[PDB]
DNA sequence: GCTCTT
């Protein structure tokens, strides 16, 4: 098992709402998008939200550059999932801890942060509350990074169904035909189930 | 034939001293600075330093999309020559009088010039001593906006000569081959210069 | 390196 650090990216949706005072250049960013399925996917386009989509994908994409020059290991194993949430959208990033040792990983992941406000928002904070934590390990003094198994990903990402379910991006050859089929991701969950 | 208005822009050429305090991001676009010299050129590329020319090619583009905007005259002509001058990179930004009446010029250039502090310097004001000027006529009780006839142009801005001239940007077709050539800019001068020196003396009856 | 955002 190599092992996943978690980073929870909460992607702005209302432009007004949480992006006060972004460019009329973003604005037409987002505004002109035309994502489509791939043509093995069963999923419904009229149920995933076209401009938050695009925020969200520049979002992990750069995210994971960065990652790989910071960790000094491309080819790392990645599963991010973009999610519809309680109230607001956001994904689920997990990386490989390799190449990051988890005492500093906090650190990395604030220079990342401040690399991706000055390049996909343009100098401008997000008025998101606490968008973009590493998820720690129950939240106490000092806490601790937590590092979740390959297994996090059919037990609690694979089940999520659409509309919640947004977009998925991965490294992993287990999870590619997984990523943007609704009826692979419930068979290999319930593989994964009986497989206990 | 219309005026023109100068904008004389300084450049940040010393990150910290002029840009204190300015993201690391900026650095590394300033620092990945690559320009190469159009075909038809016949300047010195090792004479033109690529950094501050980074700023001032952006700097210029932005001001002119504002000023389409501000004068209502997307196809307004302009001429915008960056040297490395007296203390400080600045660069001479003429465009056309059209779309704006002087009265407003001053507030209009206001807008513009928050507007570049904001989305180039990314929030931060530049530690350059009156950097975004419009210049003004005799300087006296309220000034006055000079109107700059074309021919401020060949008289003024086309002689300069490296390391003084680092690059230029034209609308204008008459001086499309002269912005980064010297011999062209040498016999766009000397026309000029002949051309009036003569009709002047033919004003002899 | 990126201020002309997959
Ligand atoms: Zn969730
Ligand atoms: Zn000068």
């Amino acid at each position: 098992m190599p092992g996943f650090y978690e980073i929870v990216i909460k992607v702005p949706s209302d432009l007004d709402e949480h992006l006060p005072g972004i460019s009329d250049s973003f604005v037409n960013w987002v505004a002109e998008k035309e994502w489509e399925l791939p043509p093995d996917s069963d999923m419904d386009l009229n149920l995933i939200e076209q401009a938050p989509l695009t925020v969200a994908e520049k979002l992990q994409r750069d995210f994971l550059t960065e990652w790989r020059r910071v960790s000094k290991a491309p080819e790392a194993l990645f599963f991010v999932q973009f999610e519809k949430g309680e109230s607001y959208f956001h994904m689920h990033v997990l990386v490989e801890t390799t190449g990051v040792k988890s005492m500093v990983l906090g650190r990395f992941l604030s220079q990342i942060r401040e690399k991706l406000i000055q390049r996909i928002y343009r100098g401008i904070e997000p008025t998101l509350p606490n968008w973009f934590a590493v998820t720690k390990t129950r939240n106490g003094a000092g806490g601790g990074n937590k590092v979740v198994d390959e297994s996090y990903i059919p037990n609690y990402l694979l089940p999520k169904t659409q509309p919640e379910l947004q977009w998925a991006w991965t490294n992993m050859e287990q999870y590619l035909s997984a990523c943007l089929n609704l009826t692979e991701r419930k068979r290999l969950v319930a593989q994964h189930l009986t497989h206990v």
